[PDB]
DNA sequence: GCGACGCTAGCGTGCGGCTCGTC
DNA sequence: GGACGAGCCGCCGCTAGCGTCG
């Protein structure tokens, strides 16, 4: 069994290392960072792991019995080192010195304070402005999926019917760590797939049901709570759990977010989110992100969002003011959570004090209608307790302002006089001794001292007690000092105790406003998004969309592509119609399709869009078969299947070249059947194809569009006007030629084309 | 800004920072790493970068009149941060404190001029330079090996190819190229690699563009290896004297790098035991042979080891981990060999005698026993390049050093007697005798014994729990131990240098040895591979006949189905359902031809192959895919000859079905008239019936087992007659109605 | 016939703070 | 001869090695 360390030598394991091993084997998959004084240490193989991983120095901690390896890092840089460690895939186990040193039974009590897992981080410097989720998956009456953001207390979940739905929901939440129920873990089949589709870190957790609701949900939830409660090291700060239904929002499968690069790019470029987000606060960015993850289906609320955006679009003054003020607004939502968790540092409070000072200016600028909570009381006491620049930890320098604590002002009082003492003494001795240069100094090793140079050694009085000798200086001590020096240490010792109590007192003060802090967070976050979305409209020429059943876009453009090129706007009118798009490659087909979806996606999120006039219907979902079964034809077909099994007459469907990847024959066949299917379905379907046949089909709601090329001076020039009607001819041979194909080879091709044309 | 440091305050740069800025300003395009004690430091704006790029602790360097930000890395950790910093596109200038307030630029770390082993791969590491004149000038240099070669290319297309065969680490474009905005905009896009500036004043003879490129390399590399370079005679070569292997083919075939999803022809194939070997073999794969004479000679050598298993196994054992004599030689020649190097060298020399026993005089290895006896006589059984430079020469090697070390030791003894003797008079069995730079030697007494501390003493320094004293009869014996510790350094370094020099006088013998072993290593390894995976010796002749050939890389991962092929300047179409094996087949055919013309055995039973002049592929995936594919095709049509192996994989796709078949037919014809060995996997059954005299059909098929379709991987003769598109959409999950509708449509046509 | 305490010099990650030599 | 390198001690805690309770 386990209970031994890697150290060479016989005899027993020292009292400390003993305590080290005792905790180290309770968290087998965590790198244990042992708190020994002002350093975090690791011994044995664990010490080696560290040294190399962090380039630290490898040393040893020798004892009578044996000698083991040692590696440590100064607490000062804990987080600094933590971050690096986490990014490599380690779970950290922080074992701290619980009870103080001065009052310990020899060996100071040490226990694991917190656990640092990628999906349960609370450390602000270790978190992105974005939401950080822990996700739990379980079975038992369908698929159970739950998320928890330990830093904000967001706690939500649902139950999905298919393995497909689960993966979609999971992929739109971008979980940073996943807990898999017993069943799924065992099943090597599933695990492979999951591990392959979501390269996220996996972790073990007990899936004992918790609360009420579908068995599956209760298990995932419990798993979350079980795990998080363990890494936090105490009760968690949870928000009302949301058992939500993804059927209430617009469907955005994984293939759509990916193909549309809503959150992640295909080529280290921009994404819809990067381009759209100009929020100033972190909760703001989170809100916006949340909105994109689940676009609304309901006209009313979307119109509500659009009014508030339009508001700031008009009030440029106001809009720039609110944004000018939010630049300084801290993550209240997270701060409120750190407080409730009794983790708030003086850094946090200083931050809180600044944010709260912005409130009243926002109140004035927008009016008392914003609903902002009145924290003026809290804000003030903070300004009256904290230094203009709050230090990191309490025991060190001044944290509380002078004049705030009667008990503490008397302490700095006594300390000031006490220090002055030694100053007075200097002059008294420089006289009695007649030694002009006589200094009075201090230092950790010997305490307060009287210093005298060599030229005056024979001039030093009997009374002086030697304490330290240097190259050409000697240091003495009088009895008076010895006393007054301990009066100073007592003070200093009392000054810390109190300064920290006052801090803790004031903190708890802010902790009773946590909920108020939370609601200001929400209000100010919406404020942030509304102004940001407006900022984006103004800067990039977007307009307010109008909803209805007919889609009529005028001068629409791709929101991301136009960011890096003179983009030629285009129009579109659809209505449960089947719109085929033909024309030469490099002309614009694929970009046109993508442009259409993004516009729809932006509108149904409440943002203005990249067009001159945009009348949009409320799509129940955006489905795509763009870009991307051993074969390609099979992979593309599997997608058409999915798209075909969920599209409704209220779905925006975008097909790009469906039918490619096989025989010309099965090509047209499949494409035709498919195009007929989506036609019957009655969804809004944009199909970019190379089978001119599909354009001639005998369908009642079939419309035709095309892009074109003009064979000019230097070959072929592709314009991007998406003109009405079908494409006339294909430009393959022409392109081949342009590509450099030997002139005879091309001419032979033209002859073959014209021969087959002759029937 | 020269003399300017990013900081706050008026007053001049203190003495130190003044020095720093003086060097910093000498190597502008580089990040200057300044030595300060046990760290490499950066100041001002540079410190901010270093801190940024490595995420370090920004702090400040303060003097009365100026404070500037600083950040640094431990002198030790150096080579580890250098790597991160290099990979990030950083060029490094190292400034070391000349072994005892004085600093200078020792090295210049650069992607394509690296000399430090821990920063180099087993493979060659080139610095390339491209210039212009009548045709392109390409020249490669590998400062760690001395390899110096070049050629003159006619087409920018051929340029890129040679540039890619070599995978340079750093490129130097002449000024005409750097100013040509279109080229540079293209070069970066197609060749993501660090581009450096460098003078191009011609050097030597031959074409103007070559001499110029050659000069850039020489001039630039010397700046790096601060002085004369160690280089073997410049080798001018002709890409036309070897089998052509263009970037398209190298990538398509994954000779050196995978399309992601590991395993290259090279990894599978590579089984060498030394770096020179790995380099040799890579060199061969890089330029396959045309001439049967040499090829048959290589195959002869390979067979030698396939027969002599005892020999093969005995040689691969001895070579295990054997050092890189070629690089070692170069470091010695450059005057950069570390004591650790000399130690590695002696180990290598010790093994050399054994290899000669096994092989024999035939081989021609040099007898270096004398150098090996020397190295065994002077070096400790573990030289330490890092540990000072002391504890380097062993006892009894050099009398002078020996006498000094002995005297020193006595001193230490004295300061061990003063200890035993004193506490044996003061009753303080605690009393210590330690030393410190500040005052030299001393006596150390703990707090308790101050009452038992005599007056013959003289305190010099007091500590928390103890105080250190002095004595009269102790100064001399200090000013002596030191005068020696110094001399021991002075002398030991002399001997080390003397010894290092003897090793350096055997540079050629080392290079000659390295080279021979490299061949032996390669032949013996190509033998090992043939014996393990069952490769056969190929035969050369105007007809291609392969009996049961397998894709060499693919098979190491699954049960492979071998196949046959009989070509002869014919157009061989391959139809059949996707997922059956068309693309793999073309590729195995190509890899086999490659292994053969490299002098390796091949993955088959019988392989009679023609000596192709080049293998041109068109396989796999602002510009439409179609246009890119056509450009590749145009390349082949302008290159392929009747002795070329051309592999067309579904050419024609990416456009209309008409233009598709039309283009595809015109190409198939052009290659037919060309008379090259063409394997054309297509979906256009039209090609299958062109009826050309040298056209031929082959296809793969699929059965309808259990649920849907199972693809057998057998390449049968003649064309396929079906397409399983609809059959596949069915398995894909397409709604039965849509599937049925498709079938109705299919037939209806 | 030896378990149990007490006193206390000393080491050691990374790194302020203190000292000292040179001018 | 006030200021600038250049380098050693010790932090906070635990231990081992010594005396000693009796
Ligand atoms: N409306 C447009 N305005 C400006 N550039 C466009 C437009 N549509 C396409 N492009 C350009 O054409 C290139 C892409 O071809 P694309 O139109 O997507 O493919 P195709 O027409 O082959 O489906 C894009 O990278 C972009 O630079
Ligand atoms: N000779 C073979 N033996 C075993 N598997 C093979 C063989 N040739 C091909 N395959 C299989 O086919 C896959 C590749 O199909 P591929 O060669 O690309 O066929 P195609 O181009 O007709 O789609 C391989 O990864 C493997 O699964
Ligand atoms: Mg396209
Ligand atoms: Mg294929």
């Amino acid at each position: 069994m386990e209970g031994m360390l890697k150290g060479e030598g016989p005899g027993p394991l020292p009292p400390l290392l003993q305590q080290y091993v005792e905790l180290r084997d309770q968290y087998p998959d965590y790198l244990l960072l042992f708190q020994v004084g002002d350093f975090y240490e690791c011994f044995g193989e664990d010490a080696e792991r560290l040294a190399r991983a962090l380039g630290l120095v490898l040393t040893h901690k020798t004892s009578k019995d044996f000698t083991t390896p040692m590696a440590g890092i100064p607490l000062r840089a804990f987080e600094a080192y933590a971050e690096r460690l986490l990014k490599m895939g380690f779970r950290l186990a922080v074992a701290d010195q619980v009870e103080p040193a001065e009052e310990a039974e020899g060996l100071v009590r040490r226990e694991v304070t917190q656990l640092l897992t990628p999906g349960t981080l609370l450390q602000e410097s270790l978190l992105p402005r974005e939401a950080n989720y822990l996700a739990a998956i379980a079975t038992g009456d369908g698929w159970g999926l739950a998320f928890l953001d330990v830093s904000t207390g967001e706690f939500k979940g649902t139950v999905l019917k298919s393995k497909s739905a689960l993966y979609d929901e999971l992929f739109r939440h971008r979980p940073a760590e996943v807990l898999l129920a017993p069943e799924l873990l065992e099943n090597g089949a599933f695990l492979d797939e999951f591990r392959k589709r979501f390269p996220v870190m996996l972790s073990e957790a007990p899936f004992e049901p918790e609360g009420e609701g579908p068995l599956a949900l209760r298990r995932a939830r419990g798993a979350l709570l079980a795990y998080a409660q363990r890494t936090q090291g105490g009760a968690l700060s949870l928000q009302p759990f949301r058992f939500y239904d993804p059927g209430a929002f617009m469907r955005l499968p994984e293939a759509t977010l990916r193909a549309l690069e809503v959150f992640e790019p295909l080529r280290g470029q921009d994404t819809l989110f990067s381009v759209l987000d100009e929020t100033r606060t972190a909760p703001g960015r989170r809100l916006l992100q949340s909105w994109l993850r689940h676009p609304l289906l309901d006209r009313g609320p979307l119109e509500a969002r659009l009014d508030r955006v339009e508001g700031f679009v008009r009030e440029g003054a106001l809009r720039e003011g609110v944004r000018r003020l939010l630049y300084r607004l801290a993550d209240l939502e997270r701060l409120a959570t750190r407080l409730e968790l009794g983790r708030a540092s003086p850094k946090d409070l200083g931050a809180l004090r600044r944010s709260l000072q912005i409130l009243p200016e926002l109140r004035a600028l927008l009016g008392e209608e914003v609903g902002l909570p009145d924290l003026s009381p809290l804000k003030e006491e903070l300004e009256a307790a904290l230094v203009e620049d709050p230090p990191l930890k309490v025991s060190e320098g001044g944290l509380i302002r002078e004049g705030y604590d009667p008990d503490l002002d008397a302490l700095r009082a006594a300390h000031r006089e006490g220090v002055a003492y030694f100053l007075e003494l200097e002059e008294r001795e420089r006289e009695r001794t007649g030694i002009p240069t006589l200094k009075v100094g201090y230092n950790a090793v010997f305490g307060y001292y009287l210093e005298v140079t060599r030229p005056y050694y024979e001039r030093v009085p009997k009374e002086y007690r030697p304490v330290q000798t240097l190259k050409d200086r000697q240091r003495y001590t009088l009895p008076e000092m010895k006393e007054k020096e301990r009066e100073v240490y007592r003070l200093e010792a009392l000054i810390r105790r109190r300064e920290e109590e006052v801090f803790l007192e004031v903190r708890e003060r802010a902790k009773r406003q946590a909920e108020a802090l939370r609601e200001a967070a929400r209000i100010l976050a919406e404020l942030d998004v509304y102004a940001a979305l407006a900022e984006v409209a103004v800067r990039y020429g977007y307009v307010r969309p109008r909803f209805g059943d007919r889609l009529q876009i005028r001068a629409g453009r791709h929101p991301v592509v136009e960011r890096r090129t003179e983009f030629v706007p285009n129009d579109l009118e659809m209505a449960h119609e089947l719109v085929l798009i033909t024309g030469p490659n490099m002309a614009g087909k694929s970009t046109f399709l993508r442009q259409t979806a993004l516009i729809a996606l932006l509108a149904q999120v409440g943002s203005f869009v990249p067009a001159e006039e945009a009348h949009l219907p409320l799509f129940d979902g955006i489905y795509t078969r763009i870009g991307a079964g051993k074969s390609t034809f099979m992979v593309e077909m599997e997608e058409v299947a999915l798209i075909l099994k969920e599209a409704t007459e209220n779905s925006l469907v975008l097909l790009d070249e469906v039918g490619r990847g096989t025989s010309s024959l099965d090509g047209v066949a499949i494409a035709t059947a498919v195009a007929e299917a989506l036609h019957e379905r009655r969804a809004y379907t944009l199909f970019a194809t190379h089978y001119f046949e599909l354009t001639a089909l005998g369908l009642p709601r079939l419309k035709n569009l095309h892009v074109a090329a003009r064979e000019e001076a230097g070959g072929l020039v592709f314009y991007h006007q998406v003109l009405p009607g079908p494409a006339s001819k294909s430009y393959g041979v022409e392109v081949a030629a342009m590509a450099g194909l030997p002139k005879e080879v091309v001419a032979r091709a033209r002859a073959l084309l014209q021969a087959m044309a002759a029937r």
